[PDB]
């Protein structure tokens, strides 16, 4: 390794964005932006592997360069 110097492109987006990932939720959770069951698509959206939250494909985009940082309740 030790290698790479530099050669990449300005690295503009956010400093800590969510990192949600294609799962299925076995129950009905709500939405943190849009505030809606998400129950459509079989309960198919986004869960973050940091702050745990649910949100629509469509759901994340406003939150697609919004730092992370969940509460730990539970
Ligand atoms: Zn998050
Ligand atoms: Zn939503």
């Amino acid at each position: 390794g030790s290698s790479g110097s530099s050669g990449e492109p300005p690295k503009l987006v956010n400093d800590k964005p969510h990192k949600f990932k294609d799962h299925f939720f076995k129950k009905p959770k709500f939405c943190d932006v849009c505030a809606r069951m998400i129950v459509l698509n079989n309960k198919f959206g986004l869960r973050c592997k940091n702050c745990k939250t649910n949100i629509h494909e469509h759901c994340q985009s406003y939150v697609e360069m919004q730092r992370c940082s969940g509460p730990s309740s539970g």
